[PDB]
């Protein structure tokens, strides 16, 4: 009737759930590489999305367990680890004194809903890669966002499969809406289209307005979903920001991965993608220019709209970036 020993060191675990840094390494050993399944089961249930939107609690852990197994075991890096960890890091975003009850439920939903499957079914490649080799998914996708349609499609089909409609119960006006959210968010992951949603978080914080009550005023669709969209882009480049030991083990597996890739491009003769060749790697210099040139950029002006609620994150990212600068030979 009540849990084993290793599902009460995972509850206790999860007791960080609402916390930047979570032991989410440790939560995927513990579930027995369940940590997208308990995540957002824990985080459904804090946030009371089951009652909100009628959520059969069997439907939604159906749906979760079939989510979580269309992430690639052998991915070192885009697999369920990592959309566990957007999904918290949206989930710690999305609590931000500046945001209080700035969101509706269904916004919250499609944030939530698109961290989980925004990366479903990687295969470790980039879109390059795939474009570059004539794949079915780049011919399916016109060699556009190919990754990132895919990510929505999977999401969405697997909704289909045997008690794995979490969404039975919302009207056709919630489904249209949280649909339209959920392909806004999960498309404005490609790298592509950072510098334009750069620029617009710019904009925004340029033209910030506030609430009497000192919270964000956003008072149209494309303020809201510019937002939610940075939001996730934020978890999506969050890895630099967390304590060294976890952002450590995130460059391990983004560089594994980079390697793999590296090593199928050499083996058929094609160019070898930046930062891909394991035998011309700088890995310290790497992390350097990505925190310079992408991610201190975003979060600084995230902390900026936000101010001063991610003054920590920010901290923690400028001492992370000093580390790998200090090991650069
Ligand atoms: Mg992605
Ligand atoms: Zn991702």
């Amino acid at each position: 009737g009540v849990k084993t020993e290793q599902e009460d060191v995972l509850a206790k675990e999860l007791e960080d759930v609402n916390k930047w840094g979570l032991h989410v390494f440790r939560i995927a050993e513990l579930s027995g590489n369940r940590p997208l399944t308990v995540i957002m089961h824990t985080i459904f249930q804090e946030r009371d999305l089951l009652k909100t939107f009628k959520i059969p609690v069997d439907t939604l852990i159906t749906y979760l367990m079939t989510l979580e197994d269309h992430y690639h075991a052998d991915v070192a890096y885009h697999n369920n680890i990592h959309a566990a960890d957007v999904v918290q890091s949206t989930h710690v975003l999305l609590s931000t004194p500046a945001l209080e009850a700035v969101f509706t439920d269904l916004e919250i939903l499609a944030a939530i809903f698109a961290s989980a499957i925004h990366d479903v079914d990687h295969p470790g490649v980039s879109n390059q890669f795939l474009i570059n080799t004539n794949s079915e998914l780049a011919l399916m996708y016109n060699d556009s966002s190919v990754l990132e349609n895919h990510h929505l499609a999977v999401g969405f089909k697997l909704l289909q499969e045997e008690n794995c409609d979490i969404f039975q119960n919302l009207t056709k006006k919630q489904r249209q809406s949280l649909r339209k959210m959920v392909i806004d968010i999960v498309l404005a992951t490609d790298m592509s289209k950072h510098m334009n949603l750069l620029a617009d978080l710019k904009t925004m914080v340029e033209t910030k307005k506030v609430t009497s009550s000192g919270v964000l005023l956003l008072d149209n669709y494309s303020d809201r979903i510019q937002v939610l969209q940075n939001m996730v882009h934020c978890a999506d480049l969050s890895n630099p920001t967390k304590p060294l030991q976890l952002y450590r083990q995130w460059t391990d597996r983004i560089m594994e991965e980079f390697f793999r890739q590296g090593d199928r491009e050499r083996e058929r003769g094609m160019e070898i993608s930046p930062m891909c060749d394991k035998h011309n790697a700088s890995v310290e210099k790497s992390q350097v220019g990505f925190i310079d040139y992408i991610v201190h950029p975003l979060w600084e002006t995230w902390a900026d709209l936000v101010h001063p609620d991610a003054q920590d994150i920010l901290d923690t990212l400028e001492d992370n970036r000093e580390w790998y600068q200090s090991t650069i030979p």
